[PDB]
């Protein structure tokens, strides 16, 4: 078995094999990288996602999130206060604020530290689910709004046609900005990369783990657990490392800089911070080993998660037991 102790594995395609993605996908699964439930792609050095950045500034985020923290430093809950329209220049200024901006630090590790320590005592302003992309139309390798569909894989796959679309979503970060633990919709994969700017870290459970982790979500958040079923599928809860080696759960940590991609795998929950102000990509995807986790996929029907139009689908097709509750949730 390739990969035994789920690590998290870096890939150096060269600029041949970033031709075929589909093709590269299945190699690095070949060598156990989905274990991990996250891989980190370093693009060749001939490629480029654009030119450049220097004409981003009049993006809208039409809603910027303030993401306000409930509980302890190591275990708490973030809620999203909506905030008034500004543009990505009004935004990446008010990340280099005095307010907003990364204290100093040594290292990624020093930086780490500060987060854990300190996160709760701010409400740090995040641009995220923003439909749209930045790559140049002319990239032609690992361009995330050219990538086959999920509708499509789904057809191909199990010959059944349907409706829905798959486009890519951009989040502007800032010092201290989170993203809670999660799988993605219907634990398909994700793949993620940092156009510019400040670093992203992350942490993730191995997938054939994931169920110790929900064990402790629900010990941990314990009314939201009484609330439902699949409470992490609400993308509010933070768990600290230190929390997660108290309580022997399996998992592992790496930081992302600008110009690299990472992927996350079927069931690999996910969480992370940001660095300072950046700007990253991100769309789902599937493949055939997907369909099965699909499948299994636990759901929100309390009405919190709310999600795409094009997930409906997806349940309604791979889940149809479980549909007309899932739909009453979504109405
Ligand atoms: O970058 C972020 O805030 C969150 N991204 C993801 O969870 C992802 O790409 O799957
Ligand atoms: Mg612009
Ligand atoms: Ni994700
Ligand atoms: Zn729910």
């Amino acid at each position: 078995a390739q990969n035994p102790n789920c690590n998290i594995m870096i890939f150096h395609p060269t600029k041949e094999e970033f031709n075929d993605f589909d093709k590269y996908i299945a190699y690095m699964e070949s060598q156990g990288a989905h274990r991990a439930g996250l891989a980190k792609i370093i693009p060749p050095k001939e490629w480029k996602a654009r030119e450049t950045y220097d004409n981003i500034s009049e993006i809208l985020i039409a809603t910027p999130l303030q993401q306000v923290a409930s509980g302890r430093a190591g275990v708490f809950t973030q809620y999203h206060k909506k905030k008034k329209a500004m543009t990505v220049g009004e935004y990446r200024h008010l990340a280099n604020s005095k307010k907003y901006q990364t204290p100093p630090h040594q290292n990624f590790e020093d930086l780490e530290r500060k987060y854990w320590k300190n996160r709760i005592y701010n409400s740090p302003i995040y641009g995220a689910d923003i439909s749209g992309s930045l790559f140049d139309e002319n990239t032609k390798q690992w361009n995330l709004g050219h990538l086959g569909t999920i509708q499509d894989l789904l057809e191909k796959e199990c010959g059944v046609v349907i409706e829905g679309v798959n486009t890519p979503y951009l989040y502007f970060g800032m010092w201290k900005t989170t993203f809670a633990w999660h799988t993605e919709d219907m634990d398909l994969y994700s793949i993620n990369y940092l156009h510019l700017g400040e670093p992203k870290t992350w942490y993730v459970v191995p997938p054939e783990h994931g169920q110790r982790l929900e064990r402790l979500a629900r010990e941990l958040f314990p009314g939201s657990s009484r609330g439902c079923g699949a409470f992490l599928r609400h993308k509010v809860a933070l768990i600290s490392p230190t929390v997660l080696k108290e309580n022997g759960i399996p998992f592992n940590r790496i930081t992302q800089e600008a110009g690299e991609f990472m992927v996350t795998f079927p069931y690999g929950y996910h969480a992370g911070f940001n660095h300072g102000f950046n700007c990253a990509e991100a769309i789902n995807f599937a493949t055939p080993r997907w369909i099965d986790y699909g499948k299994m996929a636990s759901q929100c029907s309390c009405g919190e998660a709310r999600v795409t139009f094009s997930m409906d689908a997806f349940v309604r097709i791979l889940q149809p037991e479980r549909y007309d509750l899932w739909k009453r949730g979504q109405d």
